[PDB]
């Protein structure tokens, strides 16, 4: 399966962090926001991904990241020269995807649980259809909303309704077979301008083939949309690595556990790393 992460976009309520950084760029406590999707494709499984930005962010994306061989796997770039919409990164990532299956994350969200890199792999092995993940919220207005059975069958799905018909959220994290190519090109824009992912969504619901995974209440889905949220998401990770001797979303730390990169080559990174903490940390990992 290949990836994309969405990973554009004005990020226009966390004005002026977002004039000359991208919000995907702002740091979550200690690592930049897009370690922490980037970390969830790696944990699924998938090595070929490809980052779609602003025409000014996409050459910061990948000199932070380069082209993936430090991490086992390949990294390439697109721009999406407007944000229109969420579907866009279908049309774009086209040619990239070619007649494979795809997993979309978006940039800003945050996943961490117990039991995720199982429930991932399971999702990024399934050939047929859309799998979406579910999480009960406080505000189901402010996002894509999925309605269900009692045996977990999809009813309705619609983007940020002024009546929610249920408090389940639909995260930012996506598996599709091959047909979200020819989908995604024949939606059109709602009323917010945008070709929407819930328009998407929509497409496998009238097939039956809309598939959802409800994530839990034990399970953490954050995104880092306002400066508040940002924080708050922050001081998680932050609580989360202080207590453990472990970190969240370290990029090379997955490389290694998921067998993408060698011993040898997690020590290769560590070195130019010993003068920080976070090299320290891979030389530890290396040595264990
Ligand atoms: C519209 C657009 C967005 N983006 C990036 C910025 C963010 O990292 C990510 C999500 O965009 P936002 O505009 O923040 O999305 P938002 O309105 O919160 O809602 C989306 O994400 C929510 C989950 O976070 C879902 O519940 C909604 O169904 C989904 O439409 O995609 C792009 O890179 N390109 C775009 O065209
Ligand atoms: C391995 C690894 C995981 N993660 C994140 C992904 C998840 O959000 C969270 C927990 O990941 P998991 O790999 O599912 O670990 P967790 O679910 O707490 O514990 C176990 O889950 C299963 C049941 O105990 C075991 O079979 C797994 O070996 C073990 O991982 O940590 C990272 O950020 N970095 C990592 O290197």
């Amino acid at each position: 399966m290949k990836g994309i992460i969405l990973s554009g976009g004005s990020g226009t309520r966390l004005y002026p962090l977002t004039k000359v950084v991208s919000k995907q760029l702002l740091p979550v406590y200690d690592k930049p926001m897009v370690y922490y999707p980037l970390s969830v494709l790696m944990l699924a499984g998938i090595k070929d991904i490809l980052i779609i930005s602003t025409p000014e962010d996409t050459p910061r994306f990948e000199q932070l990241l380069g082209g993936g061989s430090e991490l086992g796997i390949s990294l390439s770039y697109a721009v999406q020269s407007s944000p229109d919409g969420l579907a866009q990164a279908f049309i774009i990532g086209e040619e990239f995807i070619g007649d494979d299956n795809v997993a979309l994350v978006l940039g800003d969200n945050i996943f961490y649980g117990h039991g995720f890199t199982e429930l991932l792999q399971r999702a990024a092995n399934r050939k047929s259809g859309a799998t979406i993940f579910g999480y009960n919220v406080k505000d189901p207005q402010r996002f894509g909303v999925v309605e269900f059975d009692e045996k977990g069958k999809v009813i309705s799905i619609e983007e940020k309704p002024e009546e929610p018909k249920s408090s389940y959220a639909v995260t930012g994290l996506y598996f599709y077979d091959n047909r979200v190519v020819d989908i995604a090109k024949n939606i059109t824009p709602s009323a917010r301008g945008e070709l929407e992912i819930t328009d998407v969504n929509k497409a496998y619901l009238e097939l039956g083939e809309l598939h959802v995974e409800l994530l839990g209440r034990g399970f953490a889905w954050l995104d880092t949309g306002t400066h508040e949220s940002l924080l708050q998401a922050s001081q998680f990770i932050e609580t989360i690595e202080k207590r453990q001797s472990l970190k969240v979303a370290c990029l090379e730390e997955i490389a290694y556990r998921m067998g993408y990169i060698s011993r040898e080559q997690l020590i290769k990174l560590a070195e130019p790393l010993m003068k920080n903490e976070y090299g320290q940390y891979l030389m530890n990992l290396a040595h264990r």
